[PDB]
């Protein structure tokens, strides 16, 4: 169990669209982004940025997790438009801040990927990348193991 923190990205900002959604999906990505301090909290403060374009639900580091979107709503960021993958699924960013660690980071999502798939009733075949809605290399850390990081959900 790993503790989830709910910071909302306000009901108006323009990257929460607000469009009812029934998850059926859930699609893993990677920020890239390795800077020191880039982890969960920062992304939840990004997300809240008033010139912000982007959304996803969750974001995931070696110590915790951020919830930026109620699971009943989409964000924008399997850049596939009105496609299933930011209509009708829940995105999972997994930080790269060099000041953490990637392993562990993934060890939460994992766990996190499991309970989204009990309480949503989520086949595991319908976790899939980013790479699957719009062919982006995302998540790039994974995609090499790709079937080895869902075997591990479990
Ligand atoms: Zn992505």
């Amino acid at each position: 169990m790993v503790n989830i923190i709910q910071k909302f990205i306000p009901v108006g900002a323009n990257n929460r669209p607000g469009y009812a959604m029934k998850p059926k999906y859930i699609t893993v990505h990677n920020t890239a982004n390795t800077a020191v301090g880039a982890d969960a909290a920062a992304h939840a403060r990004y997300l809240k940025n008033p010139d912000t374009t982007t959304s996803w639900h969750f974001t995931v580091d070696d110590k915790e997790i951020y919830q930026h979107l109620p699971l009943n709503e989409n964000g924008w960021h399997a850049g596939d438009g009105n496609g299933s993958g930011n209509r009708a699924s829940i995105g999972i960013e997994i930080c790269e801040n060099a000041d953490g660690d990637f392993a562990k980071a993934t060890a939460n999502a994992q766990w996190l990927i499991k309970t989204l798939m009990a309480e949503h009733n989520i086949s595991l075949a319908n976790v899939v990348p980013h790479k699957y809605w719009s062919g982006k290399e995302c998540p790039r850390k994974l995609l090499d193991k790709w079937d080895s990081f869902k075997a591990g959900i479990g």
